[PDB]
């Protein structure tokens, strides 16, 4: 599936990933700034955390519990989009799904 | 992934899935009863619902607007776990995922 990540800084990256590769795995192999695994999708850095954009919340779903309780208590406030790109994997529904990486 | 499908008539069925099927998918290719694919994943004939079970609500996400509305017109029972099984897709999260066939 085609994913896209806007890093608002400097443009869209389109990437195409294979289904079952969770979010973060797709940013981090193809060079997408500003999502970094440094717990290895353990819901602890929160440093993958990324923004769905709004057409696609619905469809990604919210936050899983540990997403939502370490996402509201580590950095940013999250919104309705906000999740950590190490929980969500992508599959053929996603196929077009654009995601915000929160940057410097 | 392991998925299990609930007959709360006979038992648990118990499923090895590839990721990037749909459930309904996994259910019509293993011969899960109930589970029929009449519109083949159109949001449509909603012969495909199921009700995702316990802590997997949150993990898979409520139904999408296509799902929520096909199961409001058509008078399905919804409740908090009821997805159209055509719009779930199989991803490595839901390894263990339990979901019940409504049935008869
Ligand atoms: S990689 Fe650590 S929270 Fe996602
Ligand atoms: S197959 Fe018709 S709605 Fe799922």
């Amino acid at each position: 599936p085609r994913v896209v990540f806007i890093d608002e800084q400097s443009g869209e990256y389109a990437v195409d990933a294979q289904d079952g590769q969770s979010l973060m795995e797709v940013a981090t192999q193809n060079g997408v700034p500003g999502i970094v695994a440094e717990c290895g999708g353990s819901s602890v850095c929160a440093t993958c955390r990324i923004e769905i954009e709004d057409a696609w919340v619905e469809i990604v779903g919210e936050a899983n519990p540990d997403e939502n309780d370490l996402l509201q208590s580590t950095g940013e406030p999250m919104t309705a989009g906000t999740r950590l790109s190490c929980q969500v994997f992508i599959d053929p529904s996603m196929d077009g799904l654009i995601v915000r990486v929160p940057l410097p």
